[PDB]
């Protein structure tokens, strides 16, 4: 009983590096309806970061930026930071299911030197 949505998958990179998440749905979603994006950080309950495609949630850095287009849309995280380490999920309304569907989450891991 997966996630309607398909995330591309879980990523290690640098910090100060980029990263893209992209997500794919159908017309009956991502096609018609705005994409949240939300952000559980370790050990800590899930919160909103972006909304409505590429609006920032109060609090949320402005190194986050979001996109939508057709049946697709984007998460992208600039000049990475530890603290992002956290697992990412797309959430959008289905209006052939009549319900919110979600992505299956995309855990972004930060390098460290050790």
């Amino acid at each position: 009983s997966q996630p309607v949505l398909t995330q591309s998958p879980s990523v290690s990179a640098a910090p100060r590096q980029r990263v893209t998440i992209s997500v794919s749905g159908s017309n009956s979603n991502i096609g018609s309806n705005t994409v949240n994006w939300i952000q559980q950080l370790p050990g800590r309950a899930p919160e909103l970061l972006m909304y409505d495609d590429d609006l920032l949630a109060p609090g949320v850095s402005d190194r986050f930026s979001g996109s939508r287009s057709g049946t697709s849309a984007s998460l992208t995280i600039s000049g990475l930071q530890s603290e992002d380490e956290a697992d990412y999920y797309a959430a959008t309304w289905d209006d052939s299911l009549n319900g919110w569907v979600f992505g299956g989450g995309t855990k972004v891991t930060v390098l460290s030197a050790h």
